[PDB]
Parts: structure tokens; C-alpha cells; sequence
């Protein structure tokens, strides 16, 4: 048990091909005890969880509800009772308006599309820890999902910015959570096919949605020194679990890498 | 005349001190004719700009109002006369409210603040090339100020989360401006006495500012292998013109360091 | 056990303070079935070997010699039985002259004693994987110590160069890894008080060494938001054995930094 | 006043076809009134001849930047060249090699270290020698600039030189503290591909059969990458990017790397 003990709450859960759902499945399997937490179809959502290895309470959390975010330490302790703390945090979430992405023109995204998108993959990043950092055993970890933004690339566009954004709140969400002993850390995912994916990036991109994606899995998978899998979010979800456990106690303000090493290779 | 016979737009002028008032000192000083824009106290600008060396038109563009950058392409063209397009635009304009600066907490700023500051710093650079593009001339060039937002640092909190949205921003502009055979570009400035510095950072720094400034100008001017004189933005002001000019014609989606080589060197 | 039944080869041990030996004591606290390498004073290495968990053989390596490399995978199989391969390679090995390091000038050190340096410190990385590679299982992970070469810094000097040189193997060594199934990272660590910061760095910085030394404990502490701690080298073992471990699975060609968070923070 | 480098005296180095980097930083450098002292290595009657194409006369020195006595006498020949009193207000190093054995299609483990050894030295360790040889004849506001071919990520036939591209950027910091002193920069200028006789005849030939192929996927590849496209037979944008450097406009960089390669590093 990678995670024997431990109590994770886990972000993002949408449908069973989300990140969060496979981050959840392994940390199960791994012995953490889970509190989860779900946005808008909470009644779908709980019927997905259930197809988890083991039950876990289901909170709801819309990240841009301050209503939701004061609460949430609370509701937290009374799903894992009182006296008990988090050793983890998994923020799996991400939003950007389509107008922000695939072949909509990048200068025609309205701020108010933009700000919202950045409110919900980056600026609740910081929310959210500092609604469960009071509730952190010391030695926990914060986990968010970055997808790399150093260069910029095709229909990704304004979610590019904001997980820059991202990266940047990870650096001061670290210097924050080390008062508490907790680390925090993102993990820079290869591209996985999830409905974020489908809906949002297939959504935007329409007529070359198909050319794009297909270009994305064979380069990203030739880029990568030991191949990627577009449809396999175990790898991804096993790095979360190492930043969850004690595996990586020295490593904070930081982004681990679970792209088949892409990012390391021009060609 | 490094920038003989080129239009140029300086955003950002405000004070004698501005890094803008700098670039466009130093721009007509090389035989640049400026279009410069200001915001909010315009009857002091138009004071501050009769202090360039040659006088020129002053506009009014606050970056947050839709329709001073849908008029700003008409108002520049009846400035430079019809059949005169700009060779570069200068976006020297950032801001971030108190909340998210100095000792006030991180985690404590609401995200309408964010946003307002994200609005202005990051999100302006792609409204303001929109706005200017179609009115720029083929090897034409952009430039935007940064501030190394890489590593995360006392003070600047917020701000350091729009500087790294900015330079993602930076990198789709370049992809849009490529288009037009123009460049885009930051110039990540060492630390310069300017009335940003003062009010919102020495303002949101309390009676921790004396110390925390003079903390970072005699830090960054001993990590600096050539020094750094935050009095001096002349080799700032020198950065941008190089940038501006037919002298760096082949970088575009880039930063380059005006910080003394301040963060080449650890210590 | 997070290395239950890997067979992993660990090189560096010259004293139980070597980082080498924290990472071998770990591994085998985790299951491993360690095959240790040692450099010319073989027989300490035995005595400090006899003070781990387990005795593992010991193996003659020296990096600069062809013939031990040669015959090294040979060496290996008779050493963990023929029909076993390993899972896992350590590379912990560093040397570097006096003279490219410390108070020495940077301009002085002659290319003799630089390229010593090198071929120690950065090309066996790759020759080592050259020789362990074929008798590697697939799924195995190749580890290197870095210590971050990005920017220049007091002391390191030729061994900041070595390093940076290490950093770009290390991706060349993972693209030769891959096609056997093997990882292939570094590990970017904090300051650790060992034989090699004591007698090379401590050594070339002359009467400097306490102050200089006790100013990088400090300044990494302080710089670390979940501080460091120069006389622990667990949370760097525990590191190199997650990068080890099935747990970093889509991670190659990288750098996993193990410095308290140090790098992502300027102050 | 008149030109980019007007009244500038400036040592480059690398000249070898009027292909290479170095013949149009020459170019440049003159066209801006840069007074240069030219510096070549092994066939100097050939590269006499090349170096007569550029648009004014310079004195071409023999340097071997693995040659102790070449370096040791150096900022002599360079003063009895520029005249004594004078000094250097710009060195360029844009000098590389690496044996066939570290490129191209060449295994990357089965390159000897002897022959690694060799391209770093040449290629790395040189910038700081040179460096040290010529700082002491240098005016503060000086500039050093080195040739660099981004190594952030590995890549094909590229192989050793990689790792000397690697090793020479943390280099370059280090000159850059060093240089400090003397009130003088030290940056590179990561150019993208360029057809050169090092391309051609190192690159191209250690890949073989795959030579072509190669060439023309790297050629269009960056052109596609880079927002503003790239030319590789257009040496002129990386000359004008590293007077830029050597001039006093860029006067608060140093142990920089700047990108003169279209901003195809920018674009994944
Ligand atoms: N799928 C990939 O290839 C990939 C790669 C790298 C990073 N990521 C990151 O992984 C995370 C999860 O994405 P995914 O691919 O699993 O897709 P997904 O669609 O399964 O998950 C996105 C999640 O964001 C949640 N969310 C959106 N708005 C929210 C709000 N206001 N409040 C709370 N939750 C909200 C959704 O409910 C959903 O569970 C995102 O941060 C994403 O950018 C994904
Ligand atoms: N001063 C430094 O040390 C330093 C260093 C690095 C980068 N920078 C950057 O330089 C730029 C200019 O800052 P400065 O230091 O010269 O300070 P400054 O106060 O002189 O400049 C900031 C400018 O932004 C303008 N601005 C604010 N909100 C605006 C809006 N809604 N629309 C249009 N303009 C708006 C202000 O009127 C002012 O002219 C900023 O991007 C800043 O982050 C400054
Ligand atoms: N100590 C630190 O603070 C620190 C920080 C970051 C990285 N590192 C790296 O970790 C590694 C281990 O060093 P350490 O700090 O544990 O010091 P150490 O003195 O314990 O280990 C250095 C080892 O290198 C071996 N070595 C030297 N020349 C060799 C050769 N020719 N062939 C084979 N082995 C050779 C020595 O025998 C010794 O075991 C080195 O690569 C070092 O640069 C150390
Ligand atoms: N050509 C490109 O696409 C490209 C791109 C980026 C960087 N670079 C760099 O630019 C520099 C110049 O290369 P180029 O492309 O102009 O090729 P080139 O063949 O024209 O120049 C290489 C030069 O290095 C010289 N050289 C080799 N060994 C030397 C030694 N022992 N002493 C002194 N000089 C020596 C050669 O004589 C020649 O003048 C190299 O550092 C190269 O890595 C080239
Ligand atoms: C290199 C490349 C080659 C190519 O041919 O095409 C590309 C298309 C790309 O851009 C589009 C994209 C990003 N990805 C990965 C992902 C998918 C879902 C995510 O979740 C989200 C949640 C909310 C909002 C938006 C997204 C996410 O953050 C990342 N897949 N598609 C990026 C790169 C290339
Ligand atoms: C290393 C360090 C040591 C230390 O002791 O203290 C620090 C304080 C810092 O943070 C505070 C800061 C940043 N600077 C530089 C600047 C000043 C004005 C800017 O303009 C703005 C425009 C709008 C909104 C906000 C700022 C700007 O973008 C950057 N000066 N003050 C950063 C680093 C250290
Ligand atoms: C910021 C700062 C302040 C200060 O006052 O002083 C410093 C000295 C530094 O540079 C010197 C150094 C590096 N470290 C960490 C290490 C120690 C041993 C290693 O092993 C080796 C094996 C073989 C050869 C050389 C080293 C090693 O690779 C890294 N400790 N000392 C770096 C930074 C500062
Ligand atoms: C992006 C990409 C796509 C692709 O399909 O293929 C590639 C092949 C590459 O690697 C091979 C190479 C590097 N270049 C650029 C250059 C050419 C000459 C140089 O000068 C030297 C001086 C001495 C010794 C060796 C080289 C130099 O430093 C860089 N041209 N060929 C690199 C990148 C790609």
C-alpha cells in the first residue's frame, strides 16, 4: 500500500475516463481512504464513483462558489470525522470556454471567457488550498494537473495561459503550504483522451478536430523516448499517487513529468 | 538612429520615471516617430510627454475598455496620416490591486482582483497586437515588459501569476503576428524605481517596503555579473529599441533578460 | 516494499555520508537486490557496504577504465546469477580537479583537468548505460545525481559545466533507454555533507569553506519552503528509489529535483 | 554614431567558407563599421581567400583554439594588429567541431571519449579560453558572444554536440561572472539551422544516407515552427542578432542565451 493510511480528497472526477477517476482508482488500490469531490452533476457523478474499488463519500465543490470553498474543510471532516486530517490533495480540474481554444481565433476569446477559465484551472488552485491546508496533517501533498505551457501550440491557445497561470500559482501555493510541512506539486500530464478532450478541445477544433488529435497522439507518442498512450491514464495516475505518498518528500513548487519524457525530446 | 523613419506606439507613460517615458525617450533619441497612449490622468500625461525630446500624439487607451481598442487602429492611423502603418508597438502597462501584492496574504485575494490584474498585465498584450496588427507594417515588431516570474518571490504574489500568463500570451502572439511578418517579444527588466514600484508594490509591502526594495536592489546588483542600478532604465529603455529595431529580426515568442544577467547566476 | 525483488546496481559509495549509500540503505529497506560498484578504495568500500541492511557484492568500477566497463555487465550477472538482469542503474559519481573548483580562478583550470572532470561526471553516465543497458529488464530506470547546473554559482565551477553536460546525456541516454523499455532521469539534489562536498568542494574553497559552506545551508533552507537539511540524504534516496519504483512510470529523460523546493524559489 | 559598431574593433572567430556564421557576422560587423581581426584555423591560404569577399580588409590571425601557444600569444598578435593603446571592444566565437563518431547516425554510446573530449574542448572549453586570453585587452562595455545551437532537448544526429552546446551555455555563465569584472558581457546566440560547411560536412556526412532527408526535414520543419519562418540559407538574421549583442543596445545582458532561430523554440 503506496498510500496505506492515508486520507486523499480528490478533485475532478466527471465521467471514469477523467484523470481524477484514475487517480482515485489507484489511490484506492494503493490503501488511501478517499473523499471526493464532484461539480454540477453531482447525481452522475456519484454513479460513477460508485464503480470505484471502494466507497467514498462525494462533497460537492464548484471552485468558483466561495459558498462551496468556506465550507469545504468542514464538510471534509465530517465525511472522514472528527480528529482526522488530509495527507492529500488532488486538484483535477480545468475549464475553458470554447471560444478560448481549438480553431476559434485566439484574439477573439473575450476576457470575461478567458478570466473564467483561468478562475477555474488556475486561480482555484490557490482556493482550494487554502480551504484545506487547515485541515493538512504536515508531510501532505497538494497535487494539481498541468499540461506543459512552456511553448505554445495548436488549439490549445487560452489554456495554455492559464496553466502558466497554474505553474506560477504552484510556485506560491508551495511557499505556503511548507508553513503546514505540506509539499505541492503538479504533475504535467501527456495528452489523455477524456471529456475535457472530446467535449471541450474535439468541440473547439470541429473540421480539424480529427486531423489535430490524431497529429497530437502519433508525434507525442514518437516524441516520447518510451512510447504514450493516449487512452491509458495509468502511468499518469501512478505519478500522482508517488507525489501523494512519502516517495518524493524533498520536492515542492515543482511539476513532475508524466509525458513518456516528450517534453525532454525536439524530435 | 537605430529606429530612423519607424512608428512606433508607447503605451505606458505616467511619470518621468515609467519604463515607458524611457523607451520613448530614447526611441526618438535614435529618429523613432512615437504614437504614445495613456490612461486615466491624461492631462498629466500630455505634462510628462512634453518632456520627450520631440513632441507627439498622445492617445487615450485604457486596456480594460472594448471601445478604446476597437477606435485605437482608427485613432493611430489619423495620427501617423493615412498610408502609414506602425513598425512597432511598446506595451508597457501592467496592474495588480493591493490584495494581490506584498504582505497581504496570497491566498487572501479575491479573484476579481486577480482577474482585473490578469485583464491588464497579460490579457492587453493580445487585445492591444489585435487592436494593431492589422495597421503594422511586414518586419514589424512588438514588445511587451516581463519581470522573470519563473521562480516564485517575496511581494510580487498575484503579479508573478499574470507575468507567467503574459509570457503564454507572448507566445500565441507571436504565432498571430507571424502573419503579418511581425514579432512579439518581452523584455524581462531587472527591478527599476518607477511609480508601479512605489505605489502598488512599496504600498502593498507596508512598512516592510524601505527594507524589502533595498533587500532586492543590492541582491540583484551582486547576483548581477555586470551590476544593476534600479535608479537606471536606460539599459532597459535600450533593450526594447534593440528589440524594436531590424537588429533581432529573427526572435519572436521570446524573452529577453534587461537584469544585469541577475537570473544566469545563483548567487 | 517499493523495490520488492528489483535487482538494481548502485555506484557511488566511498563512505556511509556518500548519498550513494543512503540510496543503497533505502533500496534495500525497500526490497531491492543491490549489486554495488566502487572506485579505488575498494577495501573501505567493503567495510562501509558490511554497515548496510544487507551484504551485496561489490563490484571494481572505475569509469574512466575500458576495461572495467567492458567486462562490467559480465561482472554484474556472475555477481546477481546468470538468467537475472537488473531493474534498476544508480549513477551517484562525481570527481572534478581541484582547480575546477572553489577559489580557483575558472579561467585556470587546464581542459587535462576539466575533461577528467567531464568524463567522470557526465559521460559515464552514458557509458555506464552503454554497458548495462543490454543485461537492463524492460521497465527499468537508469538514475543520475545532478546537482542544478542552470544558473552559474560560487565554488562549482567546472563541475556546474560537468553537470550541464550530465543534464543533456541524461536525454540522450533516455532515448537509447527507450527502446529497451528503460527510464532514464536525474536527480537534482540539495546540498549533502559528503566526502565529495568536504575534501573536493571544501577542499578548493581553502580557509572559505566553513563560511561559504554554512552560507549554503542556510541559504537553502531558507530558500526551501519545506526547508533542507544538509546532514539528511533520506528524502534524496527516497527520491532516486520512487524513480526507481513502478511509481514514476512516464518519466524519462528528466530531472526530479530533491532540494526541498530550493530551485523554484528566488528568495 | 555612424553604423551599429562604428569605431568598434572586433575579433571573430569561425571564418572558414563564406557560408559560415562567422563570414556574416564579418559582413555585418563591417557594413556597421566594426574594425575587425579576423582569426582562422588549418587552411589559412584558403580562408586568406575567403576572408578577401568580405567588404573591407581585415588581418586574419592563425588560432587553434586547442593550440596553448596560439592562445598564449593571442591578445599580442591581436595588439600589434588593432595597434597598441587600442583595445577590443568584441570577441565572437563561432568556432565548433565534433568527430563524426559523436553524430549523426554514428550510435550514440559508441562515440570514445577521446572524440567527445575533442568537440568539447573545441567547442566548449575554448569559450572560456578564449575569453581568458582576450579580457585582458578588452574596454569595459565590451561584449563576447558565442555560437550555440539550443540543447535544452535531445534530438536527432545532433548527439555529442548536444551535450558541448550544454556544457558551453553553463560556460557562458560563467565567463559572465568572470567577464563582469572587466565590465564586459558574455551571451550566445542560439541561431537556428544554417547551411554551413559544418552542416554539410560533419552533420550531413555523419548521417550518411539519411543526409538529405534530414536536412530537408529540419530545413522545413523549423520554417513551419517559427512564426516568422526561417530561412536556412540566410546567414543575416543570426549576423545582425549577434552585432546586436556586440553593440551597446542589448548593454544589461549577460550569460544569456538569445534566439535567433524564428521563434521556433517558442512553438512546440
Ligand atoms: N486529459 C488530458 O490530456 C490532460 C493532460 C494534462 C492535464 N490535464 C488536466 O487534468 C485535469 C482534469 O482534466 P481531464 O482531462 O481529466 O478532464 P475531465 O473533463 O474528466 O476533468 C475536468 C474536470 O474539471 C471539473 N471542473 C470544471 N469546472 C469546475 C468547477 N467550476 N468547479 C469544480 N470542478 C470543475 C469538471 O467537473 C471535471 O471533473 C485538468 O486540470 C486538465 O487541464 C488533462
Ligand atoms: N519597474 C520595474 O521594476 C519593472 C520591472 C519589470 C517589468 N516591469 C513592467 O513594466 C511595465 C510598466 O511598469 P513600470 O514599472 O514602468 O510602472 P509605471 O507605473 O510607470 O507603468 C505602469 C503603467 O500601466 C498603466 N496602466 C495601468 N492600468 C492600465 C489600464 N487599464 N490600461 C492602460 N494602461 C494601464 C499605468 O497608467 C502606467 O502607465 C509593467 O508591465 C511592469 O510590470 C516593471
Ligand atoms: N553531496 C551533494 O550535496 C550533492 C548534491 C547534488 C548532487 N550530488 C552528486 O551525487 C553524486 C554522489 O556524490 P556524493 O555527494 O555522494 O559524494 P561522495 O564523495 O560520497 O561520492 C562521489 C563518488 O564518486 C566516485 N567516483 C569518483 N571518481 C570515480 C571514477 N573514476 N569511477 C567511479 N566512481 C568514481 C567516488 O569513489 C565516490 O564514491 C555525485 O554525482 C555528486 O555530484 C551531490
Ligand atoms: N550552422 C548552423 O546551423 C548552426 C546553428 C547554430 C549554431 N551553430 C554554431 O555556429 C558555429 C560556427 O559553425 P558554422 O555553422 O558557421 O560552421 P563552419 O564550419 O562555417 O564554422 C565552424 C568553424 O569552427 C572552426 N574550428 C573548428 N575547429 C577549430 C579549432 N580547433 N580551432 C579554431 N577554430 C576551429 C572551423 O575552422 C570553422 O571556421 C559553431 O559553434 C556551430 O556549432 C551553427
Ligand atoms: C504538440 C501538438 C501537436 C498537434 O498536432 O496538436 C496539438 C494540439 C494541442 O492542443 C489541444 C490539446 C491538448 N490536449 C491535452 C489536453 C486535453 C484536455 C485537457 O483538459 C482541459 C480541461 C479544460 C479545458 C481545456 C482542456 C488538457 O488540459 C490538456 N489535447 N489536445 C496541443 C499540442 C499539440
Ligand atoms: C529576490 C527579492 C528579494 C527581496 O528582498 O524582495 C523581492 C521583492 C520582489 O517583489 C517585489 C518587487 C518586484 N519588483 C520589480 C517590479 C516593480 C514594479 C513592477 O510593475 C508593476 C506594475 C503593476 C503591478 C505590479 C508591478 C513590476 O512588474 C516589477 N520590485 N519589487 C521580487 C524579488 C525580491
Ligand atoms: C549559493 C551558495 C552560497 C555559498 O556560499 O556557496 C555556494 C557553493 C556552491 O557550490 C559549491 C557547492 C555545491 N554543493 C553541493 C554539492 C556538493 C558535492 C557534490 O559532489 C561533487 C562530486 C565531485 C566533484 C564535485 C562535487 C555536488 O555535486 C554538489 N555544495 N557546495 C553552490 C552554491 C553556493
Ligand atoms: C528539429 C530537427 C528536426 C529534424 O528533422 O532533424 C534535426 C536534426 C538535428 O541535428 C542535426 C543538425 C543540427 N543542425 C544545426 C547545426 C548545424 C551545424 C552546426 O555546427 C556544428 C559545428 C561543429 C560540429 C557539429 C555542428 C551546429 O552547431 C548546428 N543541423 N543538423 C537537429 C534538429 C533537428
Amino acid at each position: 500500500g503506496l498510500l496505506d493510511g492515508k486520507r486523499i480528497l480528490v478533485s475532478g472526477i466527471i465521467t471514469d475516463s477523467s484523470i481524477a477517476f484514475h487517480i482515485a482508482r489507484v489511490a484506492q488500490e494503493q490503501g488511501a481512504q478517499l473523499v471526493l469531490t464532484g461539480f454540477d452533476r453531482l447525481r452522475l457523478i456519484q454513479r460513477i464513483t460508485d464503480r470505484l474499488p471502494a466507497k467514498a463519500p462525494l462533497l460537492e465543490l464548484d471552485v468558483q462558489n466561495e459558498e462551496h470553498l468556506a465550507s469545504l474543510a468542514g464538510r471534509v471532516t465530517e465525511a472522514i470525522g472528527a480528529g482526522n486530517k488530509l495527507d492529500g490533495v488532488v486538484h483535477s480540474i480545468g475549464f475553458m470556454p470554447q471560444t478560448g481554444m481549438g480553431i476559434n481565433p485566439f484574439f477573439d476569446a473575450p476576457y470575461a471567457d478567458v478570466s473564467k477559465g483561468i478562475h477555474i484551472s488556475a486561480y482555484s488552485y490557490a482556493s482550494m488550498a487554502k480551504a484545506l491546508l487547515p485541515i493538512m496533517n504536515p508531510g501532505g501533498s497538494i497535487v494539481g494537473m498541468d499540461f506543459d505551457p512552456s511553448r505554445a501550440m495548436p488549439a490549445y491557445n487560452w489554456m495554455t495561459v492559464a496553466k502558466s497561470a497554474l505553474e506560477s500559482v504552484n510556485r506560491f501555493v508551495a511557499r505556503e503550504a511548507g508553513k503546514y510541512g505540506v509539499r505541492s506539486n503538479l504533475v504535467a500530464a501527456g495528452p489523455i483522451r477524456t471529456l475535457a478532450m472530446s467535449a471541450i478541445v474535439g468541440g473547439a477544433l470541429g473540421e480539424e478536430a480529427g486531423a489535430q488529435i490524431q497529429l497530437l497522439e502519433e508525434g507525442w507518442d514518437q516524441r516520447a523516448p518510451i512510447g504514450w498512450n493516449m487512452k491509458d491514464a495509468t502511468p499518469v495516475a501512478k505519478t500522482v499517487c508517488a507525489l501523494l505518498s512519502d516517495w518524493l518528500p524533498a520536492t515542492t513548487g515543482d511539476i513532475i513529468y508524466a509525458d513518456g519524457g516528450a517534453h525532454t525530446q525536439l524530435l
